C-alpha cells in the first residue's frame, strides 16, 4: 500500500508514535517519506547481505528473520515481510523496540541525514489528526 502523507501521520498516531520516546509525529512521517515513499512493500539490500523491509526499511541485520541473512537477530520476532503488510501494526511495534535501543531515530541513516534538525512539523501540515 502507498499511503497519502496524512493518512500514514493518522495510522502512525493510532499506534502511537506521536511523541513516543520524545519523537513527534512529524519525526515518524519525515522517515517514512525519505525510508519507502509512503510504500509499505519497499524492500533494498544492503552491502552487508542484510534486506530493509517496509514503510521504515527496517533491516534483517537485527530486527528480522528474512531465511536469508546469516549471523543475524531477529529482535522483534517476526518475519521481514510482516513488515510489507498493508497494516503497519508490526513496522510500529518493530519501530519503538529500535528507536528504544540506545541511539533513537540515529537508527534510521536517512532520518539522521534527511529529517533531523529540520522543521518535521511540516510533514503533518494541514492534517486532520
Amino acid at each position: 500500500k502507498v499511503f497519502g502523507r496524512c493518512e500514514l501521520a493518522a495510522a502512525m498516531k493510532r499506534h502511537g508514535l506521536d511523541n513516543y520516546r520524545g519523537y513527534s509525529l512529524g519525526n515518524w512521517v519525515c522517515a517514512a517519506k525519505f525510508e519507502s515513499n509512503f510504500n509499505t512493500q519497499a524492500t533494498n539490500r544492503n552491502t552487508d547481505g542484510s534486506t530493509d523491509y517496509g514503510i521504515l526499511q527496517i533491516n534483517s541485520r537485527w530486527w528480522c528473520n528474512d531465511g536469508r541473512t546469516p549471523g543475524s537477530r531477529n529482535l522483534c520476532n517476526i518475519p521481514c515481510s510482516a513488515l510489507l503488510s498493508s497494516d503497519i501494526t508490526a513496522s510500529v511495534n518493530c519501530a519503538k523496540k529500535i528507536v528504544s535501543d540506545g541511539n533513537g531515530m540515529n537508527a534510521w541513516v536517512a532520518w539522521r541525514n534527511r529529517c533531523k534538525g529540520t522543521d518535521v512539523q511540516a510533514w503533518i501540515r494541514g492534517c486532520r489528526l
